[PDB]
């Protein structure tokens, strides 16, 4: 239970050059039929704290803006404590998120890469969900999820999750609530005990949102005071 911090960014004054933009809608809507465009601009740092801020904006043909960031080709981690601390909004078609992919995705691609969703949140959900995506050992796609009540998404939390050899654990605010098994690679997890990089972004809309937008809760704020990465 010694952690050591290896990374941070506390956005004191700005972003990090640790952090790339994605652009645009990508394909099918980031491959779940979002709703926004993603641009540098709609990302800001106010008082210490990175502010993604969502828009009802028309760009691209697209008719929502907001920021996807990463650590793709800066930073990437095998193992760790991953955590943010994040007040993020509460509306019809917002969707939340701070993850992590497997750096190999450019190779493997998506979902064989890994996927690590340390906090997911939709809606006006009561609560935060914890994921895992694959692809298993009969070449097919695997999620295991968990979830947590929440009932002030839009106060300071700290999303954190613990990963080794062994397994991943996930916690709110130091509350365990979800945790999958990698030990051994077992049900197809070999790809979870590779590097992973950070993702940061606010979606609007989606196949697990839906499609109903609160149009009244434009403009939209996430606000992160820090992410941090520890390692043993
Ligand atoms: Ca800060």
């Amino acid at each position: 239970q010694n952690w050591t911090l290896v990374w941070q960014d506390e956005f004191t004054n700005g972003i990090s050059s640790d952090w790339v933009f994605e652009t645009g809608n990508g394909n099918s809507g980031w491959g779940n039929n979002e709703l926004q465009y993603y641009r540098r601009e709609n990302a800001t740092v106010e008082n210490g704290n990175l502010v993604i801020t969502a828009k009802r904006e028309s760009i691209g043909g697209y008719n929502y803006t907001s920021t996807r960031m990463k650590t793709q080709g800066r930073k990437s981690w095998k193992y760790g404590k991953v955590e943010a601390r994040i007040a993020m909004p509460s509306f019809m078609g917002s969707w939340p998120a701070f993850w992590m992919l497997g750096d190999n995705i450019s190779s493997v691609g998506w979902p064989a890469c890994g996927e690590i969703d340390i906090m997911e949140h939709v809606n006006t959900e009561a609560q935060t969900h914890g994921t895992i995506h694959w692809q298993d050992h009969n070449n097919t796609y695997a999620n295991y999820s968990g979830s947590i009540p929440v009932s002030s998404v839009t106060s300071y939390h700290i999303y954190t999750i613990e990963w080794d050899a062994s397994v991943i654990k996930w916690f709110v605010d130091g509350n365990l609530y979800h945790e999958a098994s990698i030990a051994n690679g077992v049900n197809g997890t070999s790809e979870f005990h590779n590097n992973f990089f950070i993702l940061l972004n606010m979606a609007i809309g989606g196949n697990w949102p839906g499609f109903n937008i609160d149009n009244n809760a434009f403009p939209a704020r996430m606000l992160v005071d820090y992410v941090r990465v520890y390692q043993k």
